[PDB]
Formats: C-alpha cells, sequence, structure tokens
C-alpha cells in the first residue's frame, strides 16, 4: 500500500500567528499557549535573591502566557529555594489580557519592589533581583 497529499490555502483575515519566548512545559501551555509578547517585548524575566546571612538562595520567575485559542490568558509564578526539596508553581486563568498584564506588572512589582515599566532599578532588602541581564537599558 501506498498514498500521500498535501494542499496550501488560506486567508489572512485579523490573525497574528507567532511567538517570542519559550513557554514552562509545566505549565502545560507550551504547546497550546505562548508567552505573551507586548511593545515588541516579552513577559519573560527572571529574578533571583539568596540571603547571605540565611544562606538561603531564592529564585522568582514570571512569565505571562497567553492563550491562543479564543481569547485567554494565565499567570505562570514559579518560586523556591536553588536545587532544593522545594519547588511549587501557580496557574490561573485571567479574565482579560489586562488583567493578566496588570497582574504580572503588579507581581513583578512586588517581588523587584519597582514598576515593570520602571526606569532607574534600586537593589532593595529583601527585593528580588534580574538575574539574567541582556538588552538595552538596566545593567
Amino acid at each position: 500500500g501506498s498514498s500521500g497529499s498535501s494542499g496550501k490555502s488560506e486567508k489572512r483575515m485579523k490573525l497574528t500567528l507567532k511567538g517570542g519566548a519559550a513557554v514552562d512545559p509545566d505549565s502545560g501551555l507550551e504547546h497550546s499557549a505562548h508567552v505573551l509578547e507586548k511593545g515588541g517585548k516579552v513577559f519573560s524575566a527572571t529574578l533571583g535573591l539568596v540571603d547571605i546571612v540565611k544562606g538561603t538562595n531564592s529564585y522568582y520567575k514570571l512569565q505571562l502566557l497567553e492563550d491562543d485559542k479564543e481569547n485567554r490568558y494565565w499567570i505562570f509564578r514559579s518560586w523556591g529555594r536553588v536545587g532544593t526539596v522545594i519547588g511549587s508553581n501557580k496557574l490561573e486563568q485571567m479574565p482579560s489580557k489586562e488583567d493578566a498584564i496588570e497582574h504580572f506588572m503588579k507581581l513583578y512589582e512586588e517581588k523587584t519592589g519597582n514598576a515593570w515599566h520602571s526606569k532607574n532599578f534600586t537593589k532593595y532588602p529583601k527585593k528580588f533581583y534580574p538575574l539574567e541581564i541582556s538588552g538595552p537599558s538596566s545593567g
């Protein structure tokens, strides 16, 4: 036996099929949703904090995933010590894209303490900072 076939035909009518950053597999939206990109930017920030006294090392990750089905979004939040028994994540669906951005903007604003879209970064006590820094501004 044997057979084959193929085709190609579509009408682009208000559709933005594209991505940017990679999504976490633990989110289960890596094969469904994708990193929420805005203003030619990516909603993928990697913060890290480690006490010198407590000798405890922490790491906070933030990623705003966007549903590429109809119109939905989730809010991924990872936290826990560095290489330990700890390790937990949070996944919640957002009502509106904004509600997702706001949270993602406030969340990253709570850890670091500074607004996501803010200039000048003050290394506060406990406040988390950006680990892997790349691109213009800051660093």
